[PDB]
């Protein structure tokens, strides 16, 4: 659509195409996750439990909502995970 | 809607989705509270008496009003509580 | 409305919702006063003779006028009182 | 209107509401004077011959002109007087 | 059409005519590549495995999508390659 | 208009209202002169041959030109005179 | 027509009338070249191998395309040449 | 008509009425020239070889073309001359 | 009609009713002149040789033409004169 | 009719109903004057010699003309007076 | 225009009005020279061979160029001369 | 253009007009060289083999590159030569 | 581009043009090396095994990474080598 | 990203690229460790139990936390180890 | 957050991550205490009655307050205890 | 707020949190006093007549004023008392 | 305001709150005097003829002037008196 | 203004308020002289021929110049006189 | 300007106002000389061949150069002469 956002999975930040942003939190996390795995995956065998997205010093964004109505656009959010 | 705000519950700041901000103080405090509890709650058994929201050095915001007409948007307010 | 201001009653500064700011000095002082009392009042028995509002080093604002045409917005003014 | 200025009558500086600033020097000096007297007057019996307004090290502003076209806004000027 | 973008192949940045931007990632990479080769190629014998496009500190753009819906326009992206 | 400047006649600096600054050097010198005389004149009997305006260490400003195109605004210039 | 652009041939920049900009790269380079030569040519005997047009730090524009669909308008591009 | 432009002949800039701007470069240069001479000419005896019109840092405008299709309107161009 | 302009005669700027603006330069200068004299004239005995109208930094407008086709509307032009 | 304007008599600005604006300057000044007096008059005993209407920095409007053909509509003009 | 510079002729520094700065080195040197002579000349009989302009420790500025494109503005340059 | 730099040829430092700085090292060295020779040349008979430009303690700048992309602006570089 | 850095090869420090700094460690070391050799090479016959780059007392920079994301800009680093 | 830090492993201090610094203590210690080993390792056979990072006289930094929120950037910390 | 402080527990000083510093004295003392115990604890069996925090010669900080409003940041405070 | 000061009650100096410092002398003396008593009080039975605050050799600070306008911040003042 | 000074009345030095320092010498001497008397007065019956203020070895400050323009701030001056 | 100096008339040194220091030597000598006489004059009948001002061992300052450009500020100069 | 120096003509040292110090040696020697003669000259009839300026034990300063680039400022130099 016209929406897009930024997840920071560790050292690679992964640009997330977000289409319209009309979605609950979940599918994005999948998309990214897919992208993280599209960035450096050797064999697929790992974990993917990402805990939550943050603003720089800004707190935890609730992790279910319609992202586009909470979160705004073209933002860099980090992602706090285990996935090793 | 398009409104959103920031409550600082201690070490975690909790981003509050606020929708339109048309509400008296109370429901938000609930929402956050829910979010604080969605952030780290083990068993639910605790207290939740948050006393009041503040600006950095800025004073106490009256704790009942239509938030959006007093308080502006995309602000970080802290929250002074007992909840242990 | 869209207006708001800051009175500093001693150690607590009290954020004043001001609505539109179309008023003479008096009602605000009441509102705050109410808020000061909403902040820490035990039994109501005290005094409330606040003498005048100031800018940091800036002088005494005349204490009757239509606040919004003298005084501008989103300012911190202190309040010099007896109320003990 | 939207204009305002600052006269420093000795230890109290007196914030002057100036409305639009369209006036010769004189009425303001009255307004302030009124305000100085509204600040601390016991019985009215005193003098009020204020000699001239100054910038910090900046020289004497001619004391008749349309203030707003000479003098700019939201300035602190002092006032050099006898009024005892 | 009206769209265009910027790939940074090493020291030369290569302006990419993008026409309308309606395409998956691939043809562009070819176009540029062609342009890189149109910029300095001696004999054609080299490699061309460009790994991925980036924003300045911004992360990896997924490398297949309809560029124009992810990526916006008139941007400088770099390109991380081997082609020697 | 919106222009104004500062002449330093000895110990008093005399703020000069300059209106628009569209004038050759001469009328200003008169205005000030008038102001100097409006500042402290006893009987009018004196001299008024002011020689030239200066910047702090900055050299002599030619003493005829359209002030506003040479000289800029809200400047303190001194004045080197005999007028005793 | 309504289009025009700017080539920077060394110290003189040469404004290029571009008419409608509907052309491949070549004729313009001629026009300019003609203009460079119309700017300072003594006897015509020189070289004219201009290598390519650039944006300030922006990379090499492919040097054949319909300029107006790649390149936009009223731009300053430099030109990297030998022509001595 | 509705067109007009600005030539800067040295210290005086000379506003050029341009009528419709439908003309090759030459007549304008005459008009201005006439105006320069209408601005300060004592006896007519001088030179008038103006070399070319420029934009501020913008390069040499070819000096023959239909001005209005190259050059746009209500612009300040300078003029580089000998005419002494 | 619907046209009007602004002449700046020194400290007073004098708004000029211009009617339709269909006139050579001369009558306006008279009208204004009349207005300048309608603004502050004591006894009529003075001079009125106004030399030319200007834009702020913009050059000399030729001083005969049909004003409305050169000069546009609702402009402030100054006037450079002797009239003392 | 459909016309209306704004006179600024000192601190109160007085909105002037102007009907169609077809009138010489005079009756309006009366209307306003009437309105100024309708705004705050105690006993009628005062002066009413208003000198002239102005634009913000814009000069003196000739004080007789058919206002609506000079002056446009829905404007704030001030009024410079003695009336005390 | 808006440009101006500073020549230091010995003990007097002479502020140079520069208008637009569009000129080769020469006329300025004349202007100043005129100003130096306007500063202290008794009978005109002297020499005026000024050798070159300098920055404080900064080297010799070539003494012919379009000053404003080499030299920047509001600078103090000295002048090294014989003129006795 | 807007670029300029400083070469230090021995005791005279020679300010170099650099125009836009779009050039390889060579022409500048010529320009300066010309300027050095314009500074003190008696008969032209000498040598001009300048070896390389330096920063104060900063090392040798490669002596061919597009100066403006390596070297920044308004810098003092020295020049290490034989030219006697 | 806009990036540049400093390698200290022994007594000569060699300024390194770095373009954009988007590169792994290796090519730079080559560039410099080339520059060291462009600084003083007689016959090419020597060694070039530079071991690693350092900050003044600051430790060893890993010798492969994208320099610009580790190392910052306009820094002096030394180089510890054998090359004799 | 933009973050980086300094670990002092004994005599070599090892510059640590830190990327964004969003990590718990552990991975860094690995990175460095890798770098220490990339600095001088003969055969890999050794120990790597680094005990904790310090400021100069500043105490022990807790050895698990998100480094970037505790520890600031571009700091030299030492490392107290056995690894022989 | 961005806040941090330093407690000196005897010979080890223990860097305290403080997050935002919005807390009464107590939790910090716990955190540190935890850190002291994370620094050298064998079996947990000891005491932890720390009496109060000090500045070098600076007196006792009241031991309950919101630390960040009393105490400033990045300070070394010692701690006076029994804990053996 | 941001203000704080230091009272020296004998051997213990007692850091005084001062909040904003907007207060007459008295409440502070209480606060400290409270703190002195919070520092070492056994049974409360003692005296508390502190006579006055001093600078090192600096004289007696008047003991009523708005401390923050006399006294500056982050100062050590001693206190001269009987309280035994 | 922000100004303050130090008078040394004999063995007690008396810190003088000075507010803004805009005053002739006299009122201060009163203030201090009041403070001296607030420091140790038994019955009021004494003398108060203080002769003049001094710098350590620095001479007599004229004893009428606007203190703040002569005398600077936060100075210790002594006072030479009879007051017994 | 901000300038001041020190004359040493014999045993009393007399602090001289100097205002801005823009003056030839003479008026100061008067001011001081006035101050010397304001320090100890019985009947006025004496002499006042002060010969010249000195630095400690530093020589005679020419006794006419603009003091502030020769002499610096906040200096102690002595004065060598007859005045008995 | 801001420069000044010290010549020691025998027993009187003569402070030399030097203005900016931009001059060859000669004029200063004149100025001083003038000052020496302004210090003690009876009838003018004497000699003035001062041989050279020295530092205390420091050698002869070449006696022609631009003083300020050799010699520094606020120095005492002696002068070795015949002038009797």
């Amino acid at each position: 659509s016209e929406f897009k956002v930024t997840v920071c999975f560790g050292r690679t930040r992964v640009v997330v195409p977000c289409g319209d942003g009309r979605m609950k939190v979940f599918s994005l996390i999948q998309q990214a996750v897919t992208r993280y795995r599209k960035a450096v995956a050797k064999d697929p065998n790992y974990w993917i439990q990402v805990h939550r997205l943050e603003h720089g010093d800004g707190g935890i964004l609730d992790l279910d909502d319609i992202l586009c109505d909470v979160a705004d656009d073209k933002d860099r959010l980090v992602a706090v995970f285990d996935e090793q």
